[PDB]
């Protein structure tokens, strides 16, 4: 009961937040889509990728670790709104450096919140329905995501002054600032609504109070060490294979989305790939819809068991997509994330329940692999070309799903 009712809220907060979020994410192309283009530089926006992503996490857990997770959470919030709200100034006086900062600073708060938010939901009630609680709660996320998609990016990028690069050309300099600017003065309003949302988010959680957690307590000094919540951690072998799936679950997800629409083209005469959007578009639909069933499969029945048979699934399409082709094989690819969905939260969850102590550490770990979705691109592309057609290199992602079965009949404890 006093479990339930901040569970409810984190939900709907989930849900807010995950419509702020994407909200920020149809937006931040527009600033490079306008000061197009560079070399670089482009590299360091990628940083924000791993430094989020890889460097935050353990510091976080440590923030976390000796304060709390809904500290974690805070600072999180607190780092993405201050981040986001770089953006606008940096756009307003055109200082890359500026927009570069916030980016790592918002980076960090995405970081931040994963290895905070996680676990906490997981704990956030008996041990049984940590992985439904996650799953839930992503449900939610998911579905925010869907909403600003919908009643947001149309909605907003109809104020926005469209541009064929050609006619940016033919510009002259004024032209150009005058655009650019009236470009980064459409999107500011938006923001601070962004902003905002964000802001009452962390609001609402210092408003709110919730029950203790053992695994947020302190009864430890020398032993709530790192290398000692670490030395511990090797063995269990669950989490070391949790590890291992999430590396995988990321690159598989990325490798299956981010060659999807090159894979359309190739493969279908004759798509455009402004046409082959429309199928990237129906990926997130399933993913949603995915999640949904997969999350009232998960309250029915043994997690890893779903996980399992989700992850063969999956699998499946990806071979089915590797080896068909023409439209066959593209519906089996874009039909797959509708099974990549519980994947993320329930390998998440059966990694980490249960830990106590080292939950928080171990969470820090499960969100570096995220680094995947990073590593996993050379390959689809060194794979690909190798090939001389995506289909092949989608075997990849099926390796992957593979791999994450095994964890899923490898999940077992005590
Ligand atoms: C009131 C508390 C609000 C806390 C919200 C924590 C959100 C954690 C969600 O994970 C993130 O979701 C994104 C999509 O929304 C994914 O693209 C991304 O890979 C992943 O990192």
């Amino acid at each position: 009961r006093s479990y339930i009712i901040p569970f409810a809220l984190l939900c709907s907060l989930f849900f807010l937040w995950a419509v702020a979020n994407n909200l920020n994410d149809i937006l931040l192309p527009q600033f490079q889509q306008a000061f197009t283009l560079t070399n670089f530089q482009a590299g360091l926006i990628q940083s924000a990728f791993y430094f989020g992503y890889f460097i935050i996490p353990i510091p976080a857990g440590i923030l976390m670790k000796k304060l709390s997770y809904k500290a974690g959470i805070i600072t999180g919030l607190f780092l993405y709104a201050l981040g986001a709200a770089l953006f606008w100034p940096a756009a307003e006086i055109m200082n890359y450096t500026l927009f570069l900062v916030g980016l790592f600073i918002i980076a960090a708060g995405l970081g931040c919140l994963e290895t905070a938010a996680n676990p906490f939901v997981t704990v956030l009630g008996p041990e049984s329905s940590g992985h439904f609680r996650l799953n839930l709660a992503q449900t939610f996320n998911s579905f925010g995501a869907i909403i600003a998609v919908v009643f947001g990016q149309s909605l907003i990028l109809s104020n926005v002054p469209h541009q064929s690069q050609d006619v940016l050309d033919k510009m002259s300099p004024e032209q150009l600032s005058a655009y650019k600017h009236s470009l980064v003065l459409s999107v500011q309003t938006p923001y601070m609504i962004i902003v905002a949302i964000v802001l009452l988010v962390a609001l609402l959680i210092m408003l709110t109070k919730f029950p203790a957690l053992q695994s947020d307590n302190h009864s430890d000094a020398k032993q709530g060490s790192f290398s000692a919540s670490l030395s511990r951690l090797a063995r269990i072998r669950h989490w070391r294979w949790a590890v291992l799936a999430q590396f995988c679950y990321v690159g598989a997800q990325t490798a299956c989305w981010s060659y999807l629409i090159r894979y359309a083209v190739e493969e279908i005469p004759g798509m455009t790939a402004g046409f082959a959007a429309n199928y990237l578009t129906g990926t997130m639909v399933c993913f949603f819809i995915g999640r949904f069933t997969g999350t009232w499969l998960i309250s029915r029945f043994a997690p890893h068991k779903v996980l399992a048979a989700y992850a063969l699934i999956a699998m499946a399409l990806c071979l089915i997509s590797a080896f068909a082709g023409g439209h066959v094989g593209l519906i089996a690819l874009t039909l797959c994330s509708a099974f990549m969905s519980i994947q993320y939260p329930t390998i998440f969850s059966l990694g980490i329940k249960n830990l106590g102590q080292d939950t928080k550490y171990g969470s820090s770990f499960i969100v570096m692999t995220i680094i995947g979705g990073g590593i996993v691109t050379p390959v689809m592309g060194f794979v690909s070309d190798a090939a001389g057609n995506i289909p092949t290199a989608e075997l990849i992602p099926a390796l992957c799903f593979a791999v994450i079965f095994i964890f899923a009949r490898f999940r077992s404890q005590t």
